[PDB]
């Protein structure tokens, strides 16, 4: 009863300042990214810009939270998602024609805009990507734009899921099993209900199928691989972590009821990267992971060779229609594939208007 929701004025604009910081921060380290650049550069360019522009609106309220809701992450070729390196991790070093993920969400409030975008490292001009990185990339962003018609009051979350198999398909991908699109809330990046990607038929019976209504918020998230669309861990060092309010452990040692306290004043429930602290919070980090007070946001893999797509989004359901509040810059004349949707009914959708 005492939720604030997008039925609040107030509400929807600290939604839309937080996703106009998050659209301008991506475009930035988009513009950033060349040969050569480095990820972790690019990592800490991201969070900090995030931090100076939460920080110059809302001023007079002093004691308002706001700033980094996903940290930056930046996730290379077959890399997933969540790649956030530590000081000490070893960096990557963007090359041209790498495909690169750019991740990341600003809180105002704690109502939280998250956003994703795809592309590729220093496309000549007058000249086209294609092959693989094509299909892929067309594939994600077509599944986007179908979300964008589809996650609507009165739609079922099913309908995307199916929506996004058939275009993915289209193009000889798939979308990553299991991957998950959470209603936002106040101070809620992972709420329960959820739109599923191309679940295995054990998670099509442990997930649970639901109603999009009027006043909703969602972070539409499309994740497609050019290959078997299996995500697998590959031994990547964890970095970004949230807290879990929902479970409770006293821990044994100082460090990590210390390293506990400062998460949850500085963090509250938001992901954070470890880089936001480095030793000290390594060791506290693992009573707390261990006792699950801290839930893990693994960097996954696909098959060396393959390539991952991403656009995410975030969507107010309003009582007008679909409002959506980030996007990344997308140029469709970029990207030239073999294939196309070849199916009727997905094509009078993909070319209805949003």
């Amino acid at each position: 009863q005492q939720e604030q929701t997008i039925a609040e004025d107030l509400v929807v604009t600290k939604y839309k300042m937080g996703g106009d910081i998050a659209n301008r921060v991506l475009r930035s380290l988009v513009e950033a990214s060349s040969s050569g650049v480095s990820v972790l550069s690019l990592c800490e360019k991201g969070d900090a810009m995030i931090m100076e522009e939460t920080g110059k609106i809302f001023k007079k309220e002093k004691e308002m939270k706001k700033g980094i809701a996903f940290p930056t992450s930046i996730s290379v070729n077959n890399c997933v998602c969540h790649f956030s390196p530590l000081k000490s991790d070893q960096d990557y070093i963007l090359k041209e024609g790498d495909l690169v993920k750019i991740d990341l969400g600003v809180h105002v409030d704690g109502f939280i805009a998250n956003v994703a975008h795809t592309f590729v490292v220093d496309v000549a001009q007058g000249t086209q990507v294609t092959g693989r990185k094509a299909d892929v990339i067309k594939a994600a962003h077509l599944c986007a734009e179908a979300a964008l018609r589809l996650v609507k009051p009165g739609n079922q979350n099913t309908q995307v899921t199916e929506a996004w198999n058939k275009v993915a398909h289209s193009f000889n991908c798939t979308p990553i099993e299991g991957m998950l699109s959470h209603q936002l809330k106040q101070h809620v990046i992972d709420g329960e209900k959820t739109i599923i990607q191309n679940p295995t038929d054990q998670q099509k019976k442990d997930h649970e199928k639901a109603e999009f209504e009027v006043h909703e918020v969602y972070a539409v998230d499309v994740l497609v691989s050019s290959g078997e669309g299996k995500a697998k861990d590959a031994g990547q060092r964890t970095t970004i972590y949230k807290r879990d309010p929902s479970k409770q452990y006293g821990l044994k040692m100082k460090t990590s009821r210390a390293f506990f306290s400062e998460v949850e004043r500085r963090f509250d429930a938001m992901p954070f990267t470890l880089r936001a602290f480095e030793k000290k919070a390594r060791m506290g980090v693992v009573e707390c992971a261990k006792h699950e007070l801290l839930q893990p946001f693994n960097v996954l893999y696909e098959k060396e060779g393959e390539f991952v797509a991403q656009f995410k989004f975030t969507v107010l359901l309003m009582p007008n229609g679909p409002m959506r509040i980030t996007s990344g810059p997308f140029e469709p004349d970029l990207y030239k594939s073999e294939m196309e949707v070849q199916d009727a009914e997905l094509k009078a959708l993909l070319q209805s208007s949003a």
